[PDB]
């Protein structure tokens, strides 16, 4: 009858698995096993070692990660990472001669890359390194430039600066190799105008000046960076010193103003698709671009420009989805919401057609979450259409030749163990591995795509589940409540023997940010575990208006008003709780990071009355502090003449006053290159000028996600004993 | 029955009056009464106004302070003040001639004088302005200007860089008009080499990006400021467009190396003294200088060199005492430590005498606190002397001709009351204002020189005194306790009803820094005040090692090692405290400020298990942070060729693992030029790393002092509950 301590979640007593694989091929594919490459044969378990325990040790212990040519010939070596930003970092890298067995020594790659990549085919490599791209035809060879003009923190070759690392890209890097290889094309951004934020740093001890670090960071309103794309032709590079690359610039209809690139895709090895938004997310162009063989330059015709529009709010959920061609790339399906304002799957032609760009293939009160697969004759992607459960995931696959033969390929699967399913295809869909985060234990298996016949199981959590058989483990309950003629969804983390009848502490958890989904039917080992198996504490956490994959009308909600309807709902939603019988309403309290942070603090300052106490880590403060991309996609500028007003109205500096009703836990990291702790300093300053007490807590050097080791442990820890002195149990 | 309450505090409920006079001959002096200045006749009460309600209001209600021109013709108003680190600040100014009866309005003043000041004679200006010295021989005439080497943050002429106005000069000014105004002296302070901390500022919630601030502040052991010093010739000003200053040039024993400028003193008006100091305080040169009226120059023979020394530690208290020369500037008493280690006042020649530059004037286990007057016959200062009461203050008087006719002048008075006075003699000493701050409420009372007869009562605090008789004050015991057989002396701030038999909760209130006196007979309303007198707690201080005014023996005890001895002594106290029966030693805690920060968290930190809890406010925790001129002064340079053991030995964060069995709280302002917060992000860090839970709080753009308004307030009502919560009390 033991608990779920909160050190076992501190120190990760209760691993959970997973197979994490690398399809090399439409037939096999590599994994780590005791620091070992295998590659295994789908269909038979038949394996073998392609790297191992060796190599990985010559580089010490600091090989942080591997990357295999497509043509399987090298790898590459990664080693010395070094963190930057949410997705950035540099590293030393090593190419390792599979076939001469050993370590390429000759024509080396600088010691402090920003980016590598293999192309999509051979063994070429692009890398970047001093804002600069460089290009290596073949492992031994050496080392072509590809520009010059780079320059830290003013001009980014190849690589994203902060913002669109951020904001728009989900990372890093800026290249984009084409199919086939011929061309390299990538996106420069020159951040001259863009502002300056300077935090300070103070290291060891022993500094005996702390450090000061700026950042280009546009903050809501503030002068963006600048874009411009260029494609390169890769084959010449051994026949000139220097190569000059051709720039595509964007569509018109963008060039008016302020405006950022969404997306790059490569159709074929002569076509190219980008993607361009306007500073204001109303409206974005997608340009399908051809390569003229006898000017040897790109067109961008409008004939095939493509224009996606919101009347409602935005494009997209952060950017308009991503195109998936057909093989000849005379059509294309993307993810775009339909009339009715839900995100479904649609066909297009690469020229545009008058009003009638699209043809659906999915209709429904669900959502697409995304394509997986795009077959010559079937399109696999993943849906939350089961059940009707907009929190649970499952894998579907259309045949294009016939739009009736849908199916549904995991909702059998174990309707008990899995509801939250994550793919991945082989390279031509001939085999697909299924990663089970359903309710239960993470369930993989892997199957033969022609008949979904399971060929085996790659990792079903036993050891995990021997372990919590001896633990007093809490459950979860995903259910809906429904406000004004409507469902709205939540999920509770309910304490080891939950008696319906007794009366328990309720926390609300909250992110509520646009279209985020804090209620879902995956499986987690969290505070909040610890907090109901320990502490008997309901963990609650409830997706209101403005949020997940519910169609725009719900997410499109809090448009041009942030701080509004995502936390006035999340009130309601407790109130409901409460009405269902098993919460002390005298021991409510809530908790959110960052977003979350954002709406707890503004909950705690409603003077709702509703809520006793709650914490706020690295919460945002007024969207003016916050970066451009983001806060403008969903409230415009903060001008007179555009959503000035909502701006200021949705502060939470303009709520000190309703604080005196509440214990306020106000956390956040020095370090905070995203939200600046600048935040923070502005709420503890107002309350300090209204006469609130309150309580705070910085983390010296902490990043956004105060997740170093020992800062992870120790603001949990102090978390734990607020709720503890305000739930009056410790 | 009413208690002190933390509001009566915060509010300042109950009003500590005084009578801050200012002496403008040997037998008037002035006087604001109800914003009114008055012309007072010691003598009989005979008054006069001298400036209207009126005046003062035409520059509505930012009239921060005034100054009447010694031949009391004219007066400058002091408007739109805005401070500067501890001394420094602009305003802007208006000359207003009593005579023509209305605002010189000719030739201006600039709106952002950082320094101004009368001559000593008439109605001569010298005022500095973006780091340049001006002159105005009178205020109808037009401004000359004496430099033009001023630069911010490089070259400061007539003020002081930050080090030298914090720990040199007490103030930002570095002007010293000559009697009789003929020359005009100034320092000048180079801060190229210094280096520069920056730290930001988020002012109000409006600014979108908050600034960065930066300042010239060498920490221990850095490149420091360079000086030199000038003096021009102010009777030329009329008949040149530039003037050409002279220059005088440190003693040779000094410019060997870093070194700094100590004290400024005019003898007469062709003669004035300058004290310089070494890097290591270890030395010290007096030298005077005459003015060669053939040649036009100033002469510093080193006949007139006198040097002051010190084998165990440093000169002076915090800088080598000030000279007082006699009329024909022939001899001179300066405040210097005797053969026993004892600071009295001795006599010197304008020359030096070998190993016999001295006769002392005064002898004794007791301290002349400072020199306070210097007629043709008598000698009046303020010393400890009386009842051997290190920490009491009285005014004495020696007869030149005769040392023996030596007499205490305010030692009777009012024995019971009166034990703490601080003096005014006017201009030649033919009257003498006392200052009675003395155990109980604070008396002032002015008296005629000749015979000491009282003239009149200034001010008794009757209004205080009859609104505190409805409140249950708590008293005052100052004792001494003796360890390894010597006095040292403590306070404590006994609640109410004290009954000696019952066991109160004890809290130690800290400093201890190098010479500093916790432990005295003055009266006091502050924050221990209302924790005794409402939440019965005893509040005591204790002068141990490295302290007051007790003689070198005790002071120089903690030369090279800071964070040591006086730590220690303030364990063994508490020790003593509780050996004396009423102190429930389940409940003991000890803040601090700054130093005291310091030592609080030294001894939090030092597991002596003697206390439960603790509060460091804006402390400091190792001192290679600290500025240079105070940290060397007692710590000698962070080099492994002098003491960079110590400094690396007296580290609060070494001491993180001890903080386990504590209850810590610590507090640091955003905008503390002075103590850096990096301070505390060094401790919080440290104590995260070792995985000890405490408490914080920042105060955002507050200085170190919190001490606006709303921060003041705020911080205080938060260190209460955190008393409270700790002594299970609220
Ligand atoms: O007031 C004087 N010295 C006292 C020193 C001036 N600044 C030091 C300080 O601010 N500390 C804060 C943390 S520990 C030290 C104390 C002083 C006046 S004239 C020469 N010295």
């Amino acid at each position: 009858r033991r608990t779920y301590t909160l050190a076992d979640y501190l120190k990760n007593t209760f691993r959970v698995k997973s197979y994490s694989l690398r399809w090399v091929s439409d037939s096999e594919y590599l994994y780590k096993q005791e620091n070992n490459i295998l590659l295994f044969n789908a269909e038979h378990g038949n394996s073998s070692i392609f790297l191992e325990n060796s190599t990985f040790e010559i580089f010490g212990d600091s090989i942080s990660d591997y990357s295999v040519s497509p043509d399987r010939l090298f790898v590459l070596l990664e080693y010395n990472y070094v963190k930057q930003w949410r997705h950035s970092y540099t590293a030393s890298y090593s190419i390792y001669d599979l076939n001469k067995r050993q370590l390429i020594t000759e024509e080396k790659i600088p010691n402090n890359t920003q980016w590598i990549t293999w192309s999509q085919e051979g063994h070429k490599l692009a890398y970047v390194w001093k804002n600069d791209i460089y290009v290596k035809i073949e492992p031994h060879l050496p080392s072509h430039r590809i520009t010059s003009t780079g320059k830290e923190n003013v001009i980014f070759n190849g690589i994203n600066d902060w913002v669109y690392e951020e904001e728009i890209f989900g990372a890093y890097s800026a290249l984009w190799w084409s199919p086939n290889g011929t061309f390299l094309a990538y996106a420069q951004f020159n951040d001259t105008g863009v502002p300056l934020i300077e935090y300070s740093f103070y290291s060891d001890e022993s500094l005996q000046y702390p450090k000061t670090v700026w950042i280009p960071y546009p903050k809501a309103g503030a002068v963006n960076p600048t874009v411009k794309f260029f494609i390169v032709n890769t084959d010449s590079l051994s026949s000139t010193t220097t190569t000059i690359p051709m720039q595509i610039t964007a569509p018109a209809s963008v060039t008016t103003g302020d405006h950022y690139l969404c997306d790059v895709a490569w159709v074929s090895e002569d076509r190219i698709s980008l993607q361009w938004l306007r500073r204001i997310q109303n409206y974005s162009v997608m340009a399908i671009c051809d390569y003229d063989k006898t000017t040897l330059v790109w067109n961008c015709p409008t004939t095939q420009e493509h224009i996606e529009t919101s009347a409602t709010g935005w494009c997209g959920r952060f950017r308009p989805a991503e195109p998936h061609f057909t093989s000849d790339g005379s059509s294309f399906y993307k993810i775009v919401s339909d009339k009715d304002g839900y995100k479904h799957i649609c066909q297009f032609q690469k020229d545009r057609k008058p009003e009638q760009v699209c043809t659906f293939i999915t209709k429904g009160a669900w959502e697409v979450i995304s394509i997986e697969a795009l077959t010559s004759d079937y399109l696999y992607y993943i849906s939350n259409e089961y059940k009707e459960m907009p929190g649970g995931r499952n894998l579907y696959k259309i045949q294009l030749t016939d739009h009736t033969n849908k199916k549904c390929l995991s909702c059998d699967l174990n309707p008990e163990r899995c509801q939250y399913y994550s793919v991945s295809l082989s390279k031509e869909a001939k085999y697909y591995q299924l990663g089970c985060r359903g309710p239960g234990l993470p369930l993989y298996t892997l199957h033969r795509s022609t008949d979904q016949k399971e060929l085996r199981v790659l990792e079903d959590n036993s050891a995990l589940d021997k372990m919590l058989q001896d633990v007093q483990m809490p459950s979860k309950k995903l259910d809906f409540i429904v406000l004004n003629e409507t469902r709205f969804w939540y999920q509770m983390i309910l304490p080891p023997h939950f008696d319906k009848s007794k009366k328990y502490p309720l926390l609300i958890d909250v992110y509520a940010g646009p279209c985020s989904q804090k209620a879902d039917a995956a499986f987690r080992l969290n505070w909040a575990t610890y907090l109901a198996s320990t502490e008997n504490i309901i963990v609650a956490s409830f997706d209101g208006r403005g949020s997940g994959y519910q169609g725009d009308k719900i997410m499109h909600a809090i448009n041009k008003r942030l701080g509004t309807l995502e936390v006035e709902d999340q009130i309601e939603a407790a109130r409901q709780f409460l009405k269902m019988g098993f919460v002390d309403s005298k021991r409510v309290a809530i908790w959110g990071w960052s977003y979350g942070g954002y709406v707890t603090s503004m909950v705690l300052g409603s003077g709702s009355g509703v809520f006793k106490c709650g914490i706020a880590v690295a919460p945002v403060s007024r969207w003016e502090y916050y970066d451009s991309v983001y806060t403008e996609r969903y409230m415009g500028l903060p001008t007179p003449e555009d959503n000035l007003d909502h701006y200021r109205n949705s502060t939470v500096m303009s709520r000190a006053e309703n604080f005196k009703q509440v214990e306020y836990l106000l956390i956040h990291g020095t370090a905070d290159d995203n939200v600046h702790f600048q935040q923070s300093a502005q709420i503890s300053k107002a309350l300090v000028d209204a006469g609130v007490d309150f309580q705070a807590m910085w983390y010296t050097d902490e990043d956004h996600g105060i997740a170093s080791s020992t800062a992870h442990q120790h603001i949990y820890s102090h978390m734990s004993h607020f709720l503890q002195q305000c739930f009056s149990l410790r």
